[PDB]
């Protein structure tokens, strides 16, 4: 009764999916790489205390994706640009608007967002795109 | 009297440019290259339309316009990913509504688009990719 449905395959509609990570693999990666070449250390304080709260908030699926938010929030803030900040927040909003435990992969969730916050803290660009592409594989495979 | 006016430097405002200029660079560069693996003749048929009413209509700055507008539609339709066609038309709605004779590069406009259209139909990725950085930095040079 709502459109949606009739111009999506229900559960799993390839080729949105395939249209989304392509969108995902171009924009997020970026971002991760601009925010290891300009975060500051005020920057990484950010990004950390907000890995730190997923870490210790893991049980209620309530205060972590609330610390989720606050991670990407501030890896897009590191990066300093205001035009890309909108353009990934539309894709973050088009990607919970469209798709549907969380738990069963927590323990890989956390060590992805680690494994990006220790490459933006190192300066690591290629790292961080890396670590942002696993996220969006790994964000996919579900 | 208009908040816009009030954040930005009026004329030239260094930071927004830089800004746009980076998304630009990341998104169009990107969608020519798709462009490039993934149009068929049936998309070249458009996007050379599009480039002969250009290059026939150059005199009138509203009937060039509108074929200019074909033009990239053309481009980002042949990229056939939704997604992407929306954020890109985001991108170029900004540009548009914040951004101020074209006559005088009139010449370098159509040689580029012809240089796109060319690495498109021969499929060529690479040189894709430099022609959308070209017109880019034609852009911002004014
Ligand atoms: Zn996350
Ligand atoms: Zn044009």
């Amino acid at each position: 009764t709502d459109v949606l449905q009739w111009v999506l395959e229900n559960d799993y509609d390839p080729r949105l999916i395939s249209a989304m990570s392509e969108v995902r693999n171009l924009v997020e990666p970026a971002i991760a790489r601009w925010a290891a070449e300009r975060a500051t250390s005020s920057d990484l304080a950010q990004i950390e205390s907000a890995l730190n709260e997923m870490i210790a908030n893991n049980q209620d699926r309530e205060a972590f994706n609330e610390a989720d938010i606050r991670y990407h929030e501030a890896v897009l803030q590191s990066v300093h640009n205001p035009v890309l900040q909108q353009l990934s927040i539309a894709i973050s909003s088009l990607q919970r608007a469209v798709f549907e435990g969380d738990e069963a992969n927590m323990p890989q969730t956390l060590q992805e967002h680690k494994a990006l916050f220790d490459a933006i803290r190192h300066q690591d660009g290629d790292a961080a795109e890396q670590a942002a592409l696993t996220m969006i594989a790994s964000s996919t495979r579900r």
